[PDB]
């Protein structure tokens, strides 16, 4: 017979935010997991203890990524899951595949789908996946993006300027249009990302985050969820990361899940295979759904923040999510069990005062018991002298499920009343508008 599957698994995840903790806090419960590792990792990391430790190292420069390559090497690390943009974009899976470590996440080819816009929206119009309208350019053709906006190309009347490299600017108007192209294409205040821009149709509608195991031809997608970018409540004010999310949204409804999963979801991987780089790892699409149906605003190509920690919520007591890792970067993410509870998951992010601005960090963290079903999952915080302070922007999520909706928001909140920082900030409102 066919030798037992290895139970003694070590896996490291790069990265120091909450998708970090949420996820390092699943693949700590799998029998077949003994060791888990942060690279760098953050407070909420560094008190899990168990199987959870962090690893102050850094990466190493790319493409090589020597120092994690070589540390992972040493102590036999079974898996890589990269979890932020940079490293996956930057070929860090093409660094791991060369001393035969396995990654959950795409390819550096592959990773283009996020790295590079331009590329993404033409990936999306060779095989007729619906996106908004667009036309790229170079930083050499400012002449040319110019004139593209002189001939009013959108029904809509609005733009989106955005950086291909890894940053998205909507003029009100055409003036700040052209305004926004010197500043990316001229001055370049956004570097080498500059280097190429996508101008698209401003699209208007509601927003749903759609994430996806892939293992290069299975898909299963997760539970659609919904993100609040803007800081202040009503969904106003400057744009974040991500304030908080939900899931299932219950605006992607059968036929809409139905859309995205046929004409978008499954179309991108059958693509990906002909255009000769086969994704696998955690595919994770943006849509706007419009008045004339759901439309890619973005691919990201890795687990999404604070989505995560909403949906890593839902996951069924059945679900091993180091088996479902592993079967991806194994082809067989058809011949596993992946099951998802039924209720609905509530992320509520506390921020610095000042975010998305400057804002000041290594405040002193009061944490108390939080309620029975709150899990608390750490971003901007570190261990320092027997104390969680902040270190970012985003400090930490409060997150809980429950069989409604409005019992998982208000179940949130409750661990909130347990947490307290001088500047914690935090939206009252998070999924309000599906109440």
């Amino acid at each position: 017979a066919f030798p037992q599957p290895k139970s003694d698994l070590s896996i490291l995840l790069l990265g120091a935010g909450g998708r970090e903790h949420a996820l390092a806090f699943k693949l700590a419960q799998s029998s077949r997991v003994a060791r888990i590792v942060v690279c760098p990792g953050n407070g909420g990391t560094a008190l899990m203890g168990g199987k959870v430790s962090n690893l102050a190292l850094p990466w190493g420069a790319p493409p090589a990524f020597r120092s994690i390559v070589e540390w992972a090497q040493k102590e036999n690390i079974d898996l890589v899951v990269p979890g932020p943009e940079q490293p996956l974009v930057d070929g860090v899976e093409g660094a791991f595949k060369k001393v035969g470590i396995p990654v959950f996440g795409p390819s550096p080819a592959a990773a283009m789908l996020e790295g590079s816009k331009s590329l993404s929206k033409e990936f999306m119009a060779r095989h007729n996946i619906p996106t908004a309208a667009f036309r790229s350019f170079t930083s050499t053709q400012y002449e040319d993006a110019v004139a593209y906006i002189k001939s009013k190309p959108f029904t809509s009347g609005r733009s989106v300027i955005k950086a291909s490299g890894l940053g998205v600017l909507i003029p009100e108007t055409d003036e700040e249009a052209f305004a926004a192209l010197k500043s990316v294409m001229v001055d370049k205040e956004f570097g080498d990302a500059g280097d190429e821009v996508v101008v698209e149709e401003y699209l208007s509608g509601p927003e749903i985050s759609v994430l996806a195991f892939s293992d290069g031809y299975t898909i299963v997608p997760m539970p659609a969820a919904q993100d609040h970018k803007r800081i202040g409540e009503g969904d106003t004010g400057l744009n974040t990361g991500g304030m908080g999310a939900y899931a299932p949204a219950p605006i992607a409804t059968k036929e809409i899940m139905e859309r995205c999963v046929k004409d978008v979801l499954e179309p991108t991987i059958k693509g990906m295979r002909e255009d000769g780089y086969p994704f696998v790892g955690m595919l994770f699409t943006g849509f706007m759904i419009t008045a004339d149906g759901p439309r890619v605003l973005e691919y990201n190509v890795r687990f999404g923040d604070p989505e995560t920690q909403a949906l890593m919520l839902l996951l069924d007591e059945q679900t091993d999510l180091a088996e479902v890792l592993l079967a991806c970067v194994e082809r067989r993410l058809d011949s596993i069990k992946l099951g998802y509870k039924q209720g609905y998951a509530v992320s509520v992010v506390l921020a610095s005062e000042g975010y998305p601005g400057s804002y000041p960090k290594g405040l002193p963290m009061t944490l108390n018991p939080t309620p029975e079903g709150v899990e608390v999952f750490h971003a901007g915080t570190k261990r320092s002298d027997n104390v969680t302070v902040t270190d970012g922007g985003r400090v930490l999520a409060v997150c809980a499920s429950a069989p409604t909706l409005r019992a998982a928001v208000d179940l949130a909140y409750s661990g909130i009343s347990q947490i307290s920082f001088q500047g914690q900030t935090f939206r009252r409102d998070i999924a309000y508008r599906a109440l």
